[PDB]
């Protein structure tokens, strides 16, 4: 219980040091950003009011490129976050990459819930708010990509986790010993079990009255697996049917499996 | 900007490697001499030094080479990370560079702990004789011999630690590695290292002609060396099935 109070605080610092957008910062904004709800307001957002990119093609593809850019920026933040966990950094560099490779999207979808409400999501570091309605209005198969992440984000936010809960949840997602090609599995498993025990102790103190919060959270991790799988499946469809669209090499690398 | 860069790398080098060429040369000019089974046994029992379960002598030496190789991969990983431009690459690119670079780097650094007669082991405490390494049974005797051949020809160039620092950095930040994600960037960093190395060789070795191009040729030689090493490790994995290879080395010899 004592080594676990310490551990949790250490991770919460790695979290606060490395992510530009916390749930605390986001909730206070969501309760002014510039609302992007159509082409005119998107054009206005670009021209200064909110914001290099691959050459212009069309609006649904443009949004698709901005999602990729945001995804990459978050992979960096997550990379720096993980490295800030001493036990992570003491793994072999090839194992670090394996964990990140299979972990990042699950983590990204987990953190998305922080910047989301029923109506849309905060973009460009809180400067803008893209409406969910506008994202459904994009042509197929681009409209299909973001919609399930929303569905998930609403159900997730109902658990009312704060940044210190998320810190440990994210760390658990990344330091997960079931990843294929993992070199030193027992070690990764050991570190995970510590994170999970820490998370669980932390949930008791931080949420005294919330029942079943820990097992519900574990189920959320299973859900994120299904989410990422379904994401990968859709990116295959874009790579095949939308050959004119281009995918950032780092995402190509991740989606490869 | 190149005087600065070189000094920065020389610090990463001195901070990260336990055995420099200066430290080695002064020892090689007392370590405990391992030249046979009795002196190997004596070296183990305290006089010099977990491992995989005992099998036989040629395999034991083979396990100690693996252990040393792994420890150096760590030192090299920390060394490279100590280059800001390296650390600013994507983590998957860092791993690619290290994957294909380390063995070339290891064989380059080996020359520092080697003379005609043998090599310094266990952080300078011991000296294993070349003769004893030839005396090991096949295919284990074949593994180390070419690295020696290379190390003698290499030491003739009389490089100091500050030359090696930049040479190693060049070996690692090499943009010709397969599966490299951001090639132009890696190439840009390399060219800086190579320009630095070249400027540094003029100042550090005013009279040595053709030292820079000869060094470039040494990098091509190391490629051939590593290729031939990989080929031999395939033979041990296939014919010596009872022998075990460290998982990290299994990863590197794969592709
Ligand atoms: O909707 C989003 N962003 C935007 C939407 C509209 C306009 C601008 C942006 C932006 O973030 O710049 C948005 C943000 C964060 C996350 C997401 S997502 O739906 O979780 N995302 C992550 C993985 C991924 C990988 C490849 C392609 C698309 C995606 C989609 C969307
Ligand atoms: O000769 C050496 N080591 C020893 C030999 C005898 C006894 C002890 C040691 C020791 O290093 O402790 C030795 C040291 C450092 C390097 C080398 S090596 O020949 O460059 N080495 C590196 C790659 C590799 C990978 C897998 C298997 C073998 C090898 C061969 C040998």
């Amino acid at each position: 219980v004592a080594d676990l109070k310490a551990f949790s605080k250490h991770i919460y610092n790695a979290y606060l040091k490395n992510f530009n957008m916390t749930k605390k910062k986001a909730r206070s904004i969501l309760t002014a950003p510039f609302v992007i709800h159509d082409i005119e307001t998107l054009w206005q957002a670009e021209k200064g009011l909110v914001w290099g990119l691959p050459p212009y093609k069309e609006i649904s593809v443009h949004v698709f490129y901005r999602c990729q850019c945001t995804t990459v920026e978050t992979v960096r933040e997550l990379t720096e976050f993980a490295k800030s966990i001493p036990s992570f950094s003491s793994l072999f560099l090839n194992d670090q990459v394996t964990l990140l490779k299979y972990g990042v999207h699950e983590a990204i979808f987990a953190m998305l819930a922080s910047i989301v409400n029923k109506d849309g999501l905060l973009v460009a570091n809180g400067s803008g708010f893209v409406t969910r309605e506008f994202l459904r209005s994009l042509r197929k198969p681009f409209s299909d990509i973001i919609e399930p992440k929303f569905e998930f984000a609403v159900k997730f936010n109902a658990l009312e986790l704060d940044d210190s809960d998320l810190a440990l949840f994210i760390a658990a997602i990344i330091l997960c010993g079931d990843r294929p090609g993992l070199m030193n599995v027992p070690r990764v498993e050991a570190i995970q079990d510590t994170i999970l025990r820490a998370l669980e102790f932390h949930l008791q103190a931080n949420h005294p009255d919330a029942q079943y919060l820990f097992p519900k959270l574990l189920q959320k991790m299973a859900d994120l697996r299904q989410l990422v799988t379904e994401h990968a499946q859709m990116m295959q469809r874009i790579k095949k049917t939308e050959t004119e669209t281009s995918l950032h090499p780092l995402l190509q690398e991740i989606y490869k499996d």
